[PDB]
Protein backbone atom coordinates (compact mmCIF):
# COMPACT_ATOMS: atom_id res chain seq x y z
CA UNK A 1 0.00 0.00 0.00
CA UNK A 2 3.07 2.22 0.50
CA UNK A 3 5.24 1.02 -2.40
CA UNK A 4 3.73 0.11 -5.77
CA UNK A 5 4.19 -3.13 -7.69
CA UNK A 6 4.52 -2.96 -11.47
CA UNK A 7 1.56 -4.95 -12.90
CA UNK A 8 2.39 -8.12 -14.83
CA UNK A 9 0.76 -8.53 -18.24
CA UNK A 10 -1.60 -11.48 -18.61
CA UNK A 11 -0.56 -14.75 -20.26
CA UNK A 12 2.93 -16.18 -20.02
CA UNK A 13 1.81 -19.33 -18.23
CA UNK A 14 4.69 -21.38 -19.62
CA UNK A 15 7.83 -22.02 -17.60
CA UNK A 16 9.76 -19.31 -19.50
CA UNK A 17 6.89 -16.85 -19.13
CA UNK A 18 5.96 -14.74 -22.15
CA UNK A 19 9.02 -15.94 -24.11
CA UNK A 20 7.04 -18.09 -26.57
CA UNK A 21 4.61 -15.25 -27.31
CA UNK A 22 7.61 -12.91 -27.69
CA UNK A 23 9.04 -15.16 -30.44
CA UNK A 24 5.75 -15.38 -32.34
CA UNK A 25 3.85 -12.09 -31.88
CA UNK A 26 6.03 -9.66 -29.92
CA UNK A 27 4.06 -6.64 -31.11
CA UNK A 28 0.79 -8.11 -29.86
CA UNK A 29 2.43 -8.86 -26.52
CA UNK A 30 3.68 -5.30 -26.10
CA UNK A 31 0.26 -4.00 -27.20
CA UNK A 32 -1.30 -6.06 -24.41
CA UNK A 33 1.20 -4.68 -21.89
CA UNK A 34 0.08 -1.18 -22.90
CA UNK A 35 -3.65 -2.00 -22.85
CA UNK A 36 -3.70 -3.87 -19.53
CA UNK A 37 -0.94 -2.11 -17.58
CA UNK A 38 -0.66 1.40 -18.99
CA UNK A 39 2.66 3.26 -19.14
CA UNK A 40 4.58 0.80 -16.91
CA UNK A 41 4.00 -2.95 -17.09
CA UNK A 42 6.15 -6.03 -17.15
CA UNK A 43 6.48 -9.31 -19.00
CA UNK A 44 8.61 -12.42 -18.44
CA UNK A 45 11.43 -13.75 -20.70
CA UNK A 46 12.92 -16.91 -19.12
CA UNK A 47 14.34 -15.57 -15.81
CA UNK A 48 14.27 -11.97 -17.12
CA UNK A 49 11.75 -9.45 -15.80
CA UNK A 50 11.18 -6.84 -18.54
CA UNK A 51 9.63 -3.54 -17.43
CA UNK A 52 8.03 -2.21 -20.63
CA UNK A 53 7.57 1.57 -20.70
CA UNK A 54 5.25 3.46 -23.01
CA UNK A 55 3.91 6.96 -23.50
CA UNK A 56 5.84 10.22 -23.60
CA UNK A 57 6.74 10.46 -19.88
CA UNK A 58 8.09 6.92 -19.44
CA UNK A 59 9.81 7.05 -22.84
CA UNK A 60 11.55 10.25 -21.76
CA UNK A 61 12.84 8.52 -18.63
CA UNK A 62 14.19 5.68 -20.84
CA UNK A 63 15.83 7.87 -23.44
CA UNK A 64 17.38 10.23 -20.89
CA UNK A 65 18.94 7.38 -18.90
CA UNK A 66 22.72 6.99 -18.94
CA UNK A 67 24.54 4.03 -20.46
CA UNK A 68 25.61 3.16 -16.89
CA UNK A 69 22.14 3.30 -15.29
CA UNK A 70 20.46 1.16 -18.00
CA UNK A 71 23.00 -1.12 -19.70
CA UNK A 72 22.35 -1.94 -23.37
CA UNK A 73 24.83 -4.73 -24.15
CA UNK A 74 23.76 -6.92 -21.24
CA UNK A 75 20.13 -6.92 -22.38
CA UNK A 76 20.93 -8.73 -25.67
CA UNK A 77 22.39 -12.22 -25.03
CA UNK A 78 22.97 -12.94 -28.74
CA UNK A 79 25.66 -10.25 -28.95
CA UNK A 80 28.40 -12.42 -27.43
CA UNK A 81 28.14 -15.32 -29.95
CA UNK A 82 27.76 -12.87 -32.83
CA UNK A 83 30.51 -10.33 -32.00
CA UNK A 84 32.77 -12.86 -30.27
CA UNK A 85 32.07 5.43 -36.61
CA UNK A 86 34.84 10.15 -36.62
CA UNK A 87 35.07 7.53 -39.33
CA UNK A 88 32.39 6.63 -41.83
CA UNK A 89 29.61 8.90 -40.54
CA UNK A 90 31.34 12.27 -40.87
CA UNK A 91 29.29 14.50 -43.17
CA UNK A 92 32.39 15.05 -45.29
CA UNK A 93 32.01 11.39 -46.34
CA UNK A 94 28.32 11.45 -47.29
CA UNK A 95 28.83 12.57 -50.89
CA UNK A 96 31.33 9.75 -51.45
CA UNK A 97 28.97 7.30 -49.78
CA UNK A 98 26.08 8.30 -52.04
CA UNK A 99 28.32 7.53 -55.02
CA UNK A 100 29.14 4.13 -53.53
CA UNK A 101 25.48 3.43 -52.89
CA UNK A 102 24.46 4.31 -56.46
CA UNK A 103 27.19 2.01 -57.75
CA UNK A 104 25.98 -0.90 -55.62
CA UNK A 105 22.37 -0.45 -56.72
CA UNK A 106 23.60 -0.44 -60.32
CA UNK A 107 25.49 -3.67 -59.69
CA UNK A 108 22.44 -5.35 -58.14
CA UNK A 109 20.24 -4.55 -61.15
CA UNK A 110 22.92 -4.98 -63.87
CA UNK A 111 21.28 -8.12 -65.24
CA UNK A 112 17.61 -7.32 -64.55
CA UNK A 113 16.86 -6.71 -68.22
CA UNK A 114 13.45 -5.58 -69.47
CA UNK A 115 11.11 -7.29 -67.02
CA UNK A 116 11.06 -9.75 -64.18
CA UNK A 117 10.29 -10.52 -60.57
CA UNK A 118 12.35 -10.31 -57.39
CA UNK A 119 12.17 -11.47 -53.81
CA UNK A 120 12.32 -8.29 -51.67
CA UNK A 121 14.07 -10.01 -48.75
CA UNK A 122 17.02 -11.31 -50.80
CA UNK A 123 17.36 -8.18 -52.93
CA UNK A 124 17.57 -5.56 -50.22
CA UNK A 125 19.52 -7.79 -47.78
CA UNK A 126 22.29 -8.42 -50.32
CA UNK A 127 22.32 -4.84 -51.60
CA UNK A 128 22.78 -3.55 -48.06
CA UNK A 129 25.53 -6.07 -47.30
CA UNK A 130 27.53 -4.33 -50.00
CA UNK A 131 26.54 -0.76 -49.13
CA UNK A 132 27.23 -1.40 -45.43
CA UNK A 133 30.64 -3.02 -45.89
CA UNK A 134 31.76 -0.43 -48.43
CA UNK A 135 30.63 2.70 -46.56
CA UNK A 136 31.28 1.48 -42.98
CA UNK A 137 34.47 -0.58 -43.40
CA UNK A 138 35.86 0.53 -46.77
CA UNK A 139 35.62 -0.03 -50.51
CA UNK A 140 38.96 -1.88 -50.64
CA UNK A 141 37.68 -4.43 -48.12
CA UNK A 142 34.21 -4.74 -49.65
CA UNK A 143 35.80 -5.39 -53.05
CA UNK A 144 37.40 -8.51 -51.53
CA UNK A 145 34.02 -9.89 -50.37
CA UNK A 146 31.48 -12.00 -52.27
CA UNK A 147 28.11 -13.64 -51.67
CA UNK A 148 29.65 -16.14 -49.20
CA UNK A 149 30.13 -13.22 -46.80
CA UNK A 150 26.54 -12.04 -47.39
CA UNK A 151 25.07 -15.48 -46.64
CA UNK A 152 27.14 -16.04 -43.46
CA UNK A 153 26.22 -12.59 -42.17
CA UNK A 154 22.56 -13.40 -42.83
CA UNK A 155 22.88 -16.54 -40.70
CA UNK A 156 24.30 -14.37 -37.92
CA UNK A 157 21.14 -12.26 -37.96
CA UNK A 158 19.02 -15.42 -38.00
CA UNK A 159 20.89 -16.53 -34.87
CA UNK A 160 18.91 -14.05 -32.71
CA UNK A 161 15.95 -16.20 -31.58
CA UNK A 162 14.63 -14.88 -28.19
CA UNK A 163 15.40 -18.39 -26.88
CA UNK A 164 18.80 -16.80 -26.19
CA UNK A 165 17.25 -15.51 -22.92
CA UNK A 166 17.09 -19.15 -21.81
CA UNK A 167 20.64 -19.72 -23.14
CA UNK A 168 22.50 -17.91 -25.98
CA UNK A 169 24.18 -21.26 -26.70
CA UNK A 170 21.04 -23.41 -26.44
CA UNK A 171 21.70 -26.45 -28.69
CA UNK A 172 19.17 -25.39 -31.35
CA UNK A 173 19.69 -25.43 -35.12
CA UNK A 174 19.66 -21.67 -35.73
CA UNK A 175 22.28 -21.17 -32.98
CA UNK A 176 24.50 -23.87 -34.45
CA UNK A 177 24.18 -22.28 -37.87
CA UNK A 178 24.96 -18.86 -36.36
CA UNK A 179 28.16 -20.10 -34.73
CA UNK A 180 29.28 -21.97 -37.86
CA UNK A 181 28.58 -18.82 -39.88
CA UNK A 182 30.76 -16.74 -37.60
CA UNK A 183 33.55 -19.28 -38.09
CA UNK A 184 33.07 -19.07 -41.87
CA UNK A 185 33.36 -15.28 -41.74
CA UNK A 186 36.54 -15.54 -39.65
CA UNK A 187 38.00 -17.82 -42.33
CA UNK A 188 37.12 -15.42 -45.17
CA UNK A 189 38.65 -12.52 -43.23
CA UNK A 190 41.76 -14.59 -42.39
CA UNK A 191 42.51 -15.21 -46.08
CA UNK A 192 42.03 -11.51 -46.85
CA UNK A 193 44.37 -10.58 -43.96
CA UNK A 194 47.01 -13.02 -45.26
CA UNK A 195 46.88 -11.26 -48.63
CA UNK A 196 47.03 -7.81 -46.97
CA UNK A 197 50.14 -8.63 -44.92
CA UNK A 198 51.75 -9.97 -48.09
CA UNK A 199 50.98 -6.68 -49.95
CA UNK A 200 51.14 -3.68 -47.62
CA UNK A 201 50.45 -0.48 -49.55
CA UNK A 202 53.54 1.40 -50.63
CA UNK A 203 51.32 4.50 -50.95
CA UNK A 204 49.55 5.62 -47.77
CA UNK A 205 46.59 6.71 -49.91
CA UNK A 206 45.89 3.02 -50.63
CA UNK A 207 45.66 2.05 -46.93
CA UNK A 208 42.24 1.22 -45.51
CA UNK A 209 41.16 0.36 -41.96
CA UNK A 210 42.24 -3.29 -42.39
CA UNK A 211 45.73 -2.33 -43.60
CA UNK A 212 46.15 -0.20 -40.48
CA UNK A 213 44.80 -3.00 -38.26
CA UNK A 214 47.09 -5.71 -39.62
CA UNK A 215 50.08 -3.37 -39.25
CA UNK A 216 49.53 -2.91 -35.47
CA UNK A 217 52.25 -4.42 -33.25
CA UNK A 218 52.26 -5.67 -29.65
CA UNK A 219 55.06 -5.17 -27.09
CA UNK A 220 56.92 -8.19 -28.51
CA UNK A 221 56.51 -6.89 -32.10
CA UNK A 222 53.83 -9.41 -33.12
CA UNK A 223 50.39 -8.82 -34.72
CA UNK A 224 48.15 -7.37 -32.03
CA UNK A 225 44.98 -8.47 -33.86
CA UNK A 226 44.04 -11.94 -35.10
CA UNK A 227 41.29 -12.73 -37.62
CA UNK A 228 38.81 -13.48 -34.83
CA UNK A 229 39.10 -10.00 -33.31
CA UNK A 230 39.14 -8.29 -36.72
CA UNK A 231 36.02 -10.19 -37.79
CA UNK A 232 34.30 -9.25 -34.52
CA UNK A 233 35.18 -5.58 -34.96
CA UNK A 234 33.87 -5.51 -38.55
CA UNK A 235 30.65 -7.33 -37.62
CA UNK A 236 30.05 -4.76 -34.88
CA UNK A 237 30.82 -1.87 -37.25
CA UNK A 238 27.97 -2.92 -39.55
CA UNK A 239 25.49 -4.73 -37.26
CA UNK A 240 23.56 -1.58 -36.40
CA UNK A 241 23.31 -0.63 -40.07
CA UNK A 242 22.52 -3.74 -42.04
CA UNK A 243 19.22 -5.23 -40.89
CA UNK A 244 17.74 -1.77 -40.28
CA UNK A 245 18.64 -0.47 -43.77
CA UNK A 246 17.57 -3.76 -45.43
CA UNK A 247 14.16 -3.88 -43.73
CA UNK A 248 13.52 -0.16 -44.15
CA UNK A 249 14.39 -0.17 -47.86
CA UNK A 250 12.07 -3.15 -48.48
CA UNK A 251 9.20 -1.56 -46.54
CA UNK A 252 9.71 1.78 -48.30
CA UNK A 253 9.15 0.06 -51.63
CA UNK A 254 6.17 -1.88 -50.21
CA UNK A 255 4.47 1.26 -48.88
CA UNK A 256 5.09 3.02 -52.20
CA UNK A 257 3.33 0.13 -53.98
CA UNK A 258 0.44 0.06 -51.47
CA UNK A 259 -0.07 3.80 -52.07
CA UNK A 260 0.23 4.49 -55.80
CA UNK A 261 -0.64 8.19 -55.41
CA UNK A 262 2.41 8.59 -53.16
CA UNK A 263 4.43 6.46 -55.60
CA UNK A 264 3.35 8.74 -58.48
CA UNK A 265 4.20 11.90 -56.58
CA UNK A 266 7.63 10.56 -55.59
CA UNK A 267 8.39 9.59 -59.20
CA UNK A 268 7.24 12.92 -60.57
CA UNK A 269 9.44 14.70 -58.03
CA UNK A 270 12.48 12.52 -58.76
CA UNK A 271 12.17 12.97 -62.54
CA UNK A 272 11.84 16.74 -62.14
CA UNK A 273 14.72 16.97 -59.63
CA UNK A 274 17.17 14.91 -61.68
CA UNK A 275 16.20 16.85 -64.84
CA UNK A 276 18.92 19.33 -63.82
CA UNK A 277 21.52 16.69 -64.74
CA UNK A 278 23.09 16.72 -61.28
CA UNK A 279 24.08 13.24 -60.06
CA UNK A 280 22.88 11.11 -57.16
CA UNK A 281 25.80 12.27 -55.00
CA UNK A 282 24.27 15.76 -55.34
CA UNK A 283 20.52 15.14 -54.98
CA UNK A 284 20.70 12.36 -52.34
CA UNK A 285 22.36 14.92 -50.02
CA UNK A 286 19.72 17.64 -50.53
CA UNK A 287 15.94 17.76 -50.10
CA UNK A 288 13.71 15.18 -51.77
CA UNK A 289 10.57 16.12 -49.84
CA UNK A 290 7.96 13.55 -50.87
CA UNK A 291 10.37 10.63 -50.71
CA UNK A 292 11.61 11.84 -47.29
CA UNK A 293 8.06 11.95 -45.93
CA UNK A 294 7.27 8.51 -47.39
CA UNK A 295 10.38 7.27 -45.57
CA UNK A 296 9.39 8.92 -42.27
CA UNK A 297 5.94 7.36 -42.48
CA UNK A 298 7.34 3.95 -43.43
CA UNK A 299 9.60 4.20 -40.35
CA UNK A 300 6.63 5.15 -38.17
CA UNK A 301 4.52 2.18 -39.30
CA UNK A 302 7.36 -0.37 -39.68
CA UNK A 303 10.19 0.56 -37.31
CA UNK A 304 12.97 -2.03 -37.81
CA UNK A 305 13.74 -2.08 -34.08
CA UNK A 306 10.39 -2.87 -32.45
CA UNK A 307 11.81 -2.95 -28.90
CA UNK A 308 14.85 -1.34 -27.24
CA UNK A 309 16.11 -3.14 -24.13
CA UNK A 310 18.38 -2.38 -21.16
CA UNK A 311 19.46 -4.03 -17.91
CA UNK A 312 18.92 -1.84 -14.84
CA UNK A 313 22.17 -1.39 -12.89
CA UNK A 314 20.46 0.13 -9.85
CA UNK A 315 17.13 1.03 -8.31
CA UNK A 316 14.97 3.51 -10.22
CA UNK A 317 11.46 4.95 -10.14
CA UNK A 318 9.24 5.79 -13.13
CA UNK A 319 5.75 7.29 -12.70
CA UNK A 320 5.70 6.01 -9.13
CA UNK A 321 6.73 2.47 -9.98
CA UNK A 322 10.01 0.85 -8.93
CA UNK A 323 12.51 -0.79 -11.23
CA UNK A 324 14.87 -3.11 -9.37
CA UNK A 325 18.52 -3.86 -10.10
CA UNK A 326 18.83 -6.64 -12.63
CA UNK A 327 15.36 -6.10 -14.07
CA UNK A 328 15.19 -5.30 -17.77
CA UNK A 329 13.72 -2.01 -19.00
CA UNK A 330 12.35 -1.52 -22.51
CA UNK A 331 10.81 1.05 -24.80
CA UNK A 332 8.88 0.11 -27.94
CA UNK A 333 8.93 2.15 -31.18
CA UNK A 334 6.38 -0.30 -32.62
CA UNK A 335 3.85 0.70 -29.93
CA UNK A 336 4.97 4.30 -29.32
CA UNK A 337 4.84 5.33 -32.99
CA UNK A 338 1.07 4.62 -33.06
CA UNK A 339 -0.13 6.50 -29.98
CA UNK A 340 -3.41 7.89 -31.31
CA UNK A 341 -3.33 11.20 -29.42
CA UNK A 342 0.01 12.01 -31.09
CA UNK A 343 -0.50 10.42 -34.50
CA UNK A 344 -4.13 10.83 -35.63
CA UNK A 345 -5.35 7.74 -37.48
CA UNK A 346 -2.21 5.89 -36.33
CA UNK A 347 -2.68 2.80 -38.47
CA UNK A 348 -3.00 4.83 -41.68
CA UNK A 349 -0.20 5.78 -44.07
CA UNK A 350 -0.19 9.61 -44.06
CA UNK A 351 3.15 11.19 -45.14
CA UNK A 352 1.49 14.61 -44.85
CA UNK A 353 2.01 14.08 -41.09
CA UNK A 354 5.47 15.50 -41.49
CA UNK A 355 4.60 18.67 -43.43
CA UNK A 356 4.76 22.02 -41.67
CA UNK A 357 1.33 22.32 -39.94
CA UNK A 358 1.49 18.88 -38.34
CA UNK A 359 5.22 17.97 -38.19
CA UNK A 360 4.34 15.01 -36.05
CA UNK A 361 7.93 13.76 -35.86
CA UNK A 362 9.38 17.02 -34.53
CA UNK A 363 6.65 17.86 -32.03
CA UNK A 364 6.48 14.34 -30.51
CA UNK A 365 10.15 13.79 -29.79
CA UNK A 366 9.49 11.21 -27.04
CA UNK A 367 6.90 9.13 -28.92
CA UNK A 368 7.99 9.39 -32.58
CA UNK A 369 10.97 7.13 -31.93
CA UNK A 370 11.92 4.94 -34.95
CA UNK A 371 15.47 6.34 -34.53
CA UNK A 372 15.32 6.53 -30.75
CA UNK A 373 15.55 9.82 -28.87
CA UNK A 374 17.49 11.81 -26.29
CA UNK A 375 20.80 10.23 -25.24
CA UNK A 376 20.10 7.13 -27.37
CA UNK A 377 19.51 8.47 -30.87
CA UNK A 378 20.54 6.46 -33.91
CA UNK A 379 23.95 7.78 -34.83
CA UNK A 380 23.53 6.59 -38.42
CA UNK A 381 20.15 8.27 -38.98
CA UNK A 382 21.47 10.78 -41.50
CA UNK A 383 23.46 8.08 -43.29
CA UNK A 384 20.41 5.79 -43.30
CA UNK A 385 18.15 8.52 -44.72
CA UNK A 386 20.70 9.51 -47.37
CA UNK A 387 21.09 5.83 -48.34
CA UNK A 388 17.34 5.35 -48.85
CA UNK A 389 17.24 8.52 -50.96
CA UNK A 390 20.16 7.34 -53.13
CA UNK A 391 18.76 3.80 -53.51
CA UNK A 392 15.33 4.91 -54.66
CA UNK A 393 16.74 7.73 -56.80
CA UNK A 394 18.34 4.93 -58.81
CA UNK A 395 15.69 2.20 -58.62
CA UNK A 396 12.64 4.35 -59.35
CA UNK A 397 14.18 6.36 -62.21
CA UNK A 398 15.37 3.21 -63.98
CA UNK A 399 12.58 0.68 -63.25
CA UNK A 400 8.93 0.71 -62.25
CA UNK A 401 7.46 -1.81 -59.88
CA UNK A 402 4.22 -3.62 -59.13
CA UNK A 403 3.14 -5.92 -56.33
CA UNK A 404 3.17 -9.62 -57.22
CA UNK A 405 0.76 -10.46 -54.39
CA UNK A 406 -2.08 -8.75 -52.48
CA UNK A 407 -1.23 -5.50 -50.67
CA UNK A 408 -2.21 -6.99 -47.30
CA UNK A 409 0.01 -10.08 -47.77
CA UNK A 410 3.35 -8.34 -47.11
CA UNK A 411 4.29 -8.93 -43.49
CA UNK A 412 7.31 -9.17 -41.20
CA UNK A 413 8.88 -12.25 -39.62
CA UNK A 414 9.19 -11.75 -35.84
CA UNK A 415 10.57 -15.21 -35.00
CA UNK A 416 14.01 -13.65 -34.37
CA UNK A 417 14.98 -10.51 -32.48
CA UNK A 418 16.35 -9.17 -35.77
CA UNK A 419 13.22 -8.40 -37.84
CA UNK A 420 13.04 -9.25 -41.52
CA UNK A 421 10.31 -9.77 -44.08
CA UNK A 422 8.26 -12.96 -44.02
CA UNK A 423 7.69 -15.05 -47.13
CA UNK A 424 6.17 -14.46 -49.53
CA UNK A 425 7.24 -10.91 -50.45
CA UNK A 426 7.71 -10.54 -54.20
CA UNK A 427 7.47 -7.64 -56.63
CA UNK A 428 7.59 -7.29 -60.41
CA UNK A 429 9.79 -4.80 -62.24
CA UNK A 430 9.73 -3.34 -65.74
CA UNK A 431 12.40 -1.08 -67.21
CA UNK A 432 11.25 2.53 -67.68
CA UNK A 433 11.14 4.37 -71.02
C1 LIG B 1 17.76 2.21 -41.54
C2 LIG B 1 17.12 2.81 -40.53
C3 LIG B 1 17.67 2.77 -39.08
C4 LIG B 1 16.90 2.85 -37.99
C5 LIG B 1 15.37 3.00 -37.91
C6 LIG B 1 17.74 2.77 -36.82
C7 LIG B 1 17.33 2.81 -35.50
C8 LIG B 1 18.14 2.92 -34.39
C9 LIG B 1 17.69 2.99 -33.00
C10 LIG B 1 16.24 2.94 -32.52
C11 LIG B 1 18.74 3.12 -32.20
C12 LIG B 1 18.69 3.20 -30.66
C13 LIG B 1 19.09 1.84 -30.09
C14 LIG B 1 19.04 1.81 -28.57
O1 LIG B 1 19.42 2.79 -27.89
O2 LIG B 1 18.63 0.77 -27.99
C15 LIG B 1 19.93 3.12 -33.03
C16 LIG B 1 21.21 3.24 -32.57
C17 LIG B 1 22.33 3.23 -33.37
N1 LIG B 1 22.30 3.06 -34.73
FE1 LIG B 1 20.67 2.95 -35.99
N2 LIG B 1 19.04 2.65 -37.25
C18 LIG B 1 19.05 2.64 -38.63
C19 LIG B 1 20.18 2.54 -39.40
C20 LIG B 1 21.48 2.67 -38.96
C21 LIG B 1 22.67 2.71 -39.78
C22 LIG B 1 22.61 2.63 -41.32
C23 LIG B 1 23.74 2.78 -38.96
C24 LIG B 1 25.26 2.90 -39.25
C25 LIG B 1 25.74 3.44 -40.36
C26 LIG B 1 23.25 2.84 -37.61
C27 LIG B 1 24.02 2.95 -36.48
C28 LIG B 1 23.60 3.07 -35.18
C29 LIG B 1 24.46 3.24 -34.03
C30 LIG B 1 26.00 3.30 -34.10
C31 LIG B 1 23.71 3.33 -32.94
C32 LIG B 1 24.20 3.54 -31.48
C33 LIG B 1 24.92 2.31 -30.96
C34 LIG B 1 23.91 1.20 -30.90
O3 LIG B 1 22.88 1.39 -30.20
O4 LIG B 1 24.16 0.14 -31.53
N3 LIG B 1 21.88 2.75 -37.65
N4 LIG B 1 19.52 3.01 -34.35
Amino acid sequence: MTTAIVPRVSGGEEEHGHLEEFRTDPIGLMQRVRDECGDVGWFQLANKHVVLLSGAKANEFFFRSSDEELDQAEAYPFMTPIFGLNSALRGEHMKGHATTIEREVHRMIENWGQEGEIDLLEFFAELTIYTSTSCLIGTKFRNQLDSRFAHFYHELERGTDPLCYVDPYLPIESFRRRDEARKGLVALVQDIMHQRVANPPTDKRDRDMLDVLVSITDEQGNPRFCADEVTGMFISLMFAGHHTSSGTSAWTLIELLRHPDAYAAVIDELDELYADGQPVSFHALRQIPRLENVLKETLRLHPPLIILMRVAKGEFQVEGYPIHEGELVAASPAISNRIAEDFPDPDEFVPERYQEPRQEDLINRWTWIPFGAGRHRCVGAAFATMQIKAIFSVLLREYEFEMAQPADSYRNDHSKMVVQLARPARVRYRRRK
